[PDB]
């Protein structure tokens, strides 16, 4: 039982924030910052001084078929069925906001057949084909290894293909759901990597859940040699008092040294920090790195 000083938050204002709250539930649409319990509520709804305030729209529901030890979004046998509005209300609510880049994400559908990749892919058709000058970045489930839904996913046009390996390999079984695995993770970004070469990949790993300092090493560098593009490393922090404890809140210093070695092993842009998560300033560190 710690408690860290640099992880502290503020309470959400509403000065620019309840747009996108009202605007969230005109649509019914959902988010992962609402679900997940983000303590960046703030900083990401709102601007402080010149950032365009964004959001990580939730695809397919509030509810989850997977039960991840990490993540506090609801986890159901059944959930609700697809909603078919829900991609064409997306389009609308991102081009309301005035978003030159936006990410995308959906809890897992293992009781879909495709897994929701067709469901996603018209996410992004729709958002590209009204701003053509938009750049989408889509959060996709493993979708239990499945070639042809990760085809489906990275052929609608997307800009940056992101899924997650959260944790190191020896730590897949007690973090994450059993029908996700480390080694499943990278065919899903050495997949995209195939079907199109012209894809950036990036991940997000989880510090704190009991991982060493030699773990993570073996996992940047297994990263780099799956050809993956961005990394990105944040402190893990507990959802609620029914999830996973934390093991070892990460220094800040050594946050900035795992910063260093992804910048040698040649990820094109390695975001780490505390506070950092997938989608944490995404837009931004795509103007400072991946153009030229
Ligand atoms: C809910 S997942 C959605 C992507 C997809 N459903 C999947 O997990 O395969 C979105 C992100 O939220 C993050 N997240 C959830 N709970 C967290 C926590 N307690 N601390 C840090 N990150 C968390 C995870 O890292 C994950 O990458
Ligand atoms: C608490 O740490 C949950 C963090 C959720 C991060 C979402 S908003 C983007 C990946
Ligand atoms: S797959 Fe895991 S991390 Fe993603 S929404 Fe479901 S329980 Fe949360
Ligand atoms: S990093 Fe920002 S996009 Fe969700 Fe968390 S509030």
């Amino acid at each position: 039982l710690r408690l860290p000083p640099w992880l502290k938050t503020e309470i959400p204002m509403g000065k620019n924030y309840n747009k996108l709250k009202n605007t969230l539930r005109n649509l019914n649409l959902h988010t992962v910052c609402e679900e997940a319990r983000c303590p960046n509520i703030g900083e990401c709804w709102g601007g402080g001084e010149y950032a365009t305030a964004t959001a990580t729209i939730m695809l397919m529901g509030d509810t989850c078929t997977r039960g991840c030890r990490f993540c506090s979004v609801k986890t159901a046998r059944n959930p609700p069925p697809l909603d078919a509005s829900e991609p064409y209300n997306t389009a609308k609510a991102i081009a309301e906001w005035g978003l030159d880049y936006v990410v995308l994400t959906s809890v897992d559908r293992d009781d879909m057949p495709d897994g929701g990749a067709e469901h996603i892919a018209k996410t992004v058709s729709y958002l590209k084909e009204r701003n053509p000058k938009i750049l989408v970045e889509c959060l996709t489930p493993d979708f239990r290894g499945d070639l042809k839904a990760i085809e489906k996913v990275a052929l609608s046009g997307l800009d940056v293909y992101a899924h997650n390996v959260e944790t190191v390999p020896e730590l897949q079984s007690k973090v994450r759901d059993p029908r996700a695995n480390f080694d499943q993770s990278l065919r899903v970004l050495k997949h995209a990597k195939k079907v199109q070469p012209d894809v950036i990949s990036k991940t997000s790993i989880m510090l704190g859940l009991g991982e060493n300092d030699e773990q993570v090493y073996a996992t940047m560098k297994a990263l780099r040699e799956a050809d993956v593009d961005c990394l990105t490393l944040g402190q893990y922090m507990q959802p609620t008092r029914r999830h996973l404890k934390v093991e070892e809140y990460i220094t800040p210093e050594k946050f900035k040294y795992w910063e260093k070695v992804g910048n040698e092993l040649g990820f094109h842009y390695t975001a780490s920090g505390p506070l950092v998560r997938s989608s944490y300033k995404a837009g931004e560190f795509f103007l400072k790195n991946l153009v030229a």
